This record gives structure tokens, C-alpha cells and sequence, in this order.
DNA sequence: ATGATGACGCT
DNA sequence: AGCGTCAT
């Protein structure tokens, strides 16, 4: 009772942009807006493989990995936006750029942890202790969470619209909340939703982006929140409302679990569904799926997880990779010497632009290739030092470190076939 | 013949 | 170090 530790001590958001590079190219092109639209790279094959799709194109079942030739028999009028080319590879700068934009405007409400290429964690636990005092004590009104869902509400006795269903829900919860005490978790989750309202009007205002957010007590949570009423809403999921929502929640929609190990926790035990995870004791968790899975397991199907928002805005390391499929695969050393150089040219101009931007430097190279007749994403890694930013050097000292690998007895064709390149720069020093 | 990335755990 | 998992 008195010491059981419910996982109510923070405030964590999860901020997602809607069909990020789908976006990214209808602010750049106006005859894209509100269109079923899609961001697809390499057009010559098969039109180009999807990566991103607007709300309107998933309408019509249009989905990321399909290939654009597909998507147009779903959607004919589909619109496409292409990746950029450079250097013989796809050069994602353009969405790298716009991601900056918004990390940069979410920084000045918190400090974030970068998650992916469109998203970041909050922790907004000060945030909301101060704004909690500068407000006297007054009620916060619904005008305040013009686009927050209330999960799990409402409920009980007594529109058929989505909007009034929103309404309704936000109004119960308002309603029955408590702000004579300023140590409620639902109020403080509250008064986060609030500032999660102002970071992504701010978002929305200042880069012509819309994104959705969760906000919970904990990173699992809030991202699972974030995705409940995309796009363009947010979403608070209380810790009261944990246990109904996970009572029907696929166990493989819980961040972690979605690979082999949620894949095990279904077969072993027998279950589907988080909540059902409540039944086990920790012991037997950890018995099954070891003492670190058992432990987190234990705690996130209660909804409590302890993984703290990082520090951390940038990238730990920069990399450049290219898969050579089916009949392309790299066959002769000069193929291998002249992608390698491509990846490593595209690579130093990152670099160089990082150690401007950021003030550091990158001190190890890591070359991974991937072998005809493998599956694995990576079939082999070396490393080496990363002394200077020149392309040449570093592709260079890449094909030394995997030079080896040729099975060739002749030196000027390589055996077995590569059908992936990959260059990555790690291990930053302050510079 | 998705592909281009990126974080982090294990031994 | 180098490999494996999970992720957008
Ligand atoms: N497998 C993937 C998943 C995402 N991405 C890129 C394109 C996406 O626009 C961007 C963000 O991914 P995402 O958040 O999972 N989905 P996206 O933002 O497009 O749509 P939402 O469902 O988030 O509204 O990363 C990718 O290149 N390969
Ligand atoms: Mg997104
Ligand atoms: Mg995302």
C-alpha cells in the first residue's frame, strides 16, 4: 500500500511529426498539400520504394516498403515526392535538416532526447512544477487542451462525432480533477499536456509542421499515447487508465517488444495481451526472460518503467550505407574501391558540417559489408582509427580493414559478392 | 530487389 | 571488439 511505488514521479512526452518527409516535401511543394502523397527513393525500380505516406494516401492502403508502381494500383492519383541523389546513393539531408527545426524548437521547453529522425522524448517533470506555481491555483479550461485526447474517456452513463467525443472525454477528466493539490500525478500530467499543447502549436507555427504527441508518466507510455490518435492530436494516458488499456493491448505494440523477445513472451506464456502480464511473478518473469527483460516486464505491464529522458539532442554516430541486390552485387575490387569512396565522400562532408555545427569530432571508423548468400543485416565489422576527415584516407583504411574478406584468389575480383556497404563514424571526442 | 539509417545489449 | 536486436 503505503510503499508500493506506482511509476507516477515524471512527466515524459513523446512529440512524432505526421508522415514526417511526406511534410517535409509539401511544405517545399505547395501542389502536394492535402493529397494523398508519398515520399518514394531509386525511381527506376519499380518507381521507387515508399518511405512515407500521407493521411490521405493511407486511405486508400498505401503503406511505407511498398514499391510506388504497387501504391498507384491502390492510388492512382498519387502524388510523389523522390529522395534526393548524390553521389550515386540516397542522400537524406533534406529531412536531417528539418529535423533539426524541430528539435531545435522543442529544446527551448525541456531538454529532449533525440529518439529518431522525428521524434523526441520530454521530460517536462520541472516544467510542469513551475508552471504548477505560477498558476495560483486556478483551474485550467478545456480552451487550454484544444487538441488533447483523454484516454480511456469518457465513460459511464450518458455525440457520434469524433470531435464531440473528444470534448466530452477532456470534459470529464477536467471535471473530476483536483488543483488544491500540487502533487497529484493526474493534474501534473495535466498541466504537461498544457505545455505538449503550447510546444507543438510552437512547432506547427514556426516550421508549417503537425505532429502528435503522448504524455505519461514514463517514455513506454507516451509513446504508445503518441500513436492512439494520430495525426495531429495528443494524447494523455493517466496511470489510472493503464489497466484497461493494456487489458486488450497487443503485447508486440509496447516499445521493445515488437522483434523475437515479444515473439517469446506470447508463446511461453501463453497471453497476448499486456495486462496479462500482471499474473506472473517477477521471479517467474525473470526466469523466463532474464533477470533485466523479467524486471522490466514486471513493472511496464503495471505501467511503471524507470528509463530516463537522455540528454542528449545529436546523433552518437554518422554513417553512410548502400545495398547492391540480387544481380548488382559488388563482384571486382574497383566496383568495391569506388562505392567505398562514394560512401566516405558523402561521409566527410557530414563530418565536417558536424565538427562546425557541433564542436567535436569523430575518432573511430566502422566498415560493415553484408555478403551474397547472408540475411544478417551486418555479415562482418572492423573498425580502425579515424584520424582525419578526408574521403580518401577513410576509404582507403575502410577496403585495408576488409580487403581480407575476398575469397578470391584473383585480386581483381571480389568473391563472395558484397551486397551492402556501410560506413559509420563513432566514439566523438569534444573539439 | 525495401533501403538508409541509428541506439544499445551481450559476451 | 564484433555480433545481435529493435527501432524509425
Ligand atoms: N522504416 C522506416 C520508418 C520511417 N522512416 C522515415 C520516414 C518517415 O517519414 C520518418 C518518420 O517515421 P515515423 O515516425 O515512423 N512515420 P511518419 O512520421 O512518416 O508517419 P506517422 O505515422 O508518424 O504520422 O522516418 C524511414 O525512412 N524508414
Ligand atoms: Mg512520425
Ligand atoms: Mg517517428
Amino acid at each position: 500500500g503505503p510503499h508500493m511505488a506506482t511509476g507516477q514521479d515524471r512527466v515524459v512526452a513523446l512529440v512524432d511529426m505526421d508522415c514526417f518527409f511526406v511534410q517535409v516535401e509539401q511544405r517545399q511543394n505547395p501542389h502536394l498539400r492535402n493529397k494523398p502523397c508519398a515520399v518514394v527513393q531509386y525511381k527506376s525500380w519499380k518507381g521507387g520504394g515508399i518511405i512515407a505516406v500521407s493521411y490521405e494516401a493511407r486511405a486508400f492502403g498505401v503503406t511505407r516498403s511498398m514499391w510506388a508502381d504497387d501504391a498507384k494500383k491502390l492510388c492512382p492519383d498519387l502524388l510523389l515526392a523522390q529522395v534526393r541523389e548524390s553521389r550515386g546513393k540516397a542522400n537524406l539531408t533534406k529531412y536531417r535538416e528539418a529535423s533539426v527545426e524541430v528539435m531545435e524548437i522543442m529544446s527551448r521547453f525541456a531538454v529532449i532526447e533525440r529518439a529518431s529522425i522525428d521524434e523526441a522524448y520530454v521530460d517536462l517533470t520541472s516544467a510542469v512544477q513551475e508552471r504548477l506555481q505560477k498558476l495560483q491555483g486556478q483551474p485550467i479550461s478545456a480552451d487550454l487542451l484544444p487538441s488533447t485526447y483523454i484516454e480511456g474517456l469518457p465513460q459511464g452513463p450518458t455525440t457520434v462525432q469524433k470531435e464531440g467525443m473528444r470534448k466530452q472525454g477532456l470534459f470529464q477528466w477536467l471535471d473530476s480533477l483536483q488543483i488544491d493539490n500540487l502533487t497529484s500525478p493526474d493534474l501534473q500530467l495535466t498541466v504537461g499536456a498544457v505545455i505538449v499543447e503550447e510546444m507543438r502549436a510552437a512547432i506547427e507555427r514556426e516550421t508549417g509542421f503537425q505532429c502528435s504527441a503522448g504524455i505519461s508518466h514514463n517514455k513506454v507510455l507516451a509513446k504508445l499515447a503518441c500513436g492512439l490518435n494520430k495525426p495531429n492530436r495528443q494524447t494523455l494516458v493517466s496511470h489510472g487508465s493503464v489497466p484497461q488499456l493494456f487489458s486488450q493491448m497487443p503485447i508486440r505494440k509496447i516499445r521493445s517488444l515488437g522483434g523475437k523477445l515479444g515473439a517469446s513472451v506470447i508463446e511461453i506464456l501463453g497471453i497476448e495481451y499486456m495486462g496479462e502480464l500482471t499474473q506472473f511473478t517477477e521471479s517467474q518473469l525473470q526466469s523466463h526472460f532474464g533477470e533485466k527483460n523479467g524486471s522490466w516486464l514486471y513493472a511496464m505491464c503495471r505501467g511503471i518503467e524507470h528509463d530516463p529522458v537522455k540528454p542528449r539532442q545529436l546523433p552518437k554516430t554518422i554513417g553512410c550505407s548502400k545495398n547492391f541486390p540480387g544481380k548488382t552485387a559488388l563482384a571486382t575490387r574497383e566496383q568495391v574501391q569506388w562505392w567505398l569512396l562514394q560512401l566516405a565522400q558523402e561521409l566527410e562532408e557530414r563530418l565536417t558540417k558536424d565538427r562546425n555545427d557541433n564542436d567535436r569530432v569523430a575518432t573511430q571508423l566502422v566498415v560493415s559489408i553484408r555478403v551474397q548468400g547472408d540475411k544478417r543485416l551486418s555479415s562482418l565489422r572492423r573498425c580502425c582509427a579515424l584520424t582525419r576527415y578526408d574521403a580518401h584516407k577513410m576509404s582507403h583504411d575502410a577496403f585495408t580493414v576488409i580487403k581480407n574478406c575476398n575469397t578470391s584468389g584473383i585480386q581483381t575480383e571480389w568473391s563472395p559478392p558484397l551486397t551492402m556497404l556501410f560506413l559509420c563514424a563513432t566514439k566523438f571526442s569534444a573539439s
